[PDB]
């Protein structure tokens, strides 16, 4: 039915072959020798709005969309262009990704790295804290609300911020009952990757002042980040629209400059 069964059937798939291969005994010991994780939560306060800049495969190989393939390449521009947090897709279905671009990314940056994938197990929390994840989505829609309770739980004891997303005014409801204290909001299509325009705009109010508002999807520049800020965005997450120019590093420091304006919508 869904694209999302379909993205959970791969990881379900996914996962067990990596488990086949490194435990979970051996992945929690993994994650507790690994560098502490970075401050999410003091980035994500650093005044002005915040971008969280992603690395994922597809990109145009031309055109005003155009940026740089490798991904610690990549991660280097948009620190460099003052991203707060570098997102990195790990999910390996329908967005090509992988851990290998994590590692690769971890490597690079020393600011805070967010894996973006689908989590329905706890192995994949401590998977992320071995390889250096600071950040980890969580998805509502992927959920059911006791699991995602627990998930939750783990990746806050293990010492990262959850980024927990949500598509819907009940999924926020959900997001706010289970204790998430940053909460994005994903308006794209998984076929299409199109945003629609109303999601934040609709959700957003519903999220009390206490909670990080992350707008997930549609920023893909300045003019963007004006109209999500004065909807309530308290950070970005960009990457798929972006308008890069061939040079991310760029159009990274133009967003940095409009999102830490005084001036700036909010």
């Amino acid at each position: 039915a869904t694209v999302l069964d379909s993205i959970l059937e791969g990881v379900r798939a996914d996962v067990a072959a990596r488990e086949a291969s490194v435990s979970l005994s051996e992945i929690k010991a993994a994650a507790a020798a690994a560098p502490p994780p970075l401050d999410v939560m003091a980035a994500l306060r650093e005044p002005g709005i915040g971008v969280i800049a992603e690395v994922k495969r597809a990109s145009p190989s031309a055109g005003a969309l155009a940026t740089i393939a490798d991904p610690a390449k990549l991660a280097q521009a948009y620190q460099d262009g003052g991203a707060r947090i570098v997102s990195v897709v790990t999910e390996q279905r329908r967005f090509q990704g992988s851990l290998d671009d994590l590692d690769a990314v971890r490597a690079s940056v020393s600011i805070p790295v967010l894996r973006k994938d689908f989590v329905v197990q706890p192995y994949q929390i401590h998977e992320a804290r071995a390889h250096g994840a600071d950040m980890l989505l969580l998805i509502v829609a992927a959920l059911e609300q006791s699991v995602l309770v627990s998930m939750l739980d783990r990746t806050e004891s293990l010492g990262m911020t959850a980024l927990v997303e949500v598509h819907t005014e009940q999924e926020a409801d959900r997001a706010l009952k289970a204790g998430a204290k940053v909460i994005g909001v994903n308006a794209r299509d998984l076929m299409t990757l199109d945003v629609d325009r109303d999601c934040f705009a609709r959700i957003a109010p519903g999220l009390p002042s206490s909670v990080i508002r992350i707008a997930e999807s549609g920023v893909r520049g300045t003019a963007d980040l004006l109209a999500y800020a004065g909807a309530g965005a308290d950070a970005v997450l960009v990457g798929e629209g972006l308008v890069t120019s061939g040079d991310p590093r760029a159009a990274v420091a133009d967003l940095v400059t409009a999102g830490t304006h005084p001036s700036c919508p909010k």
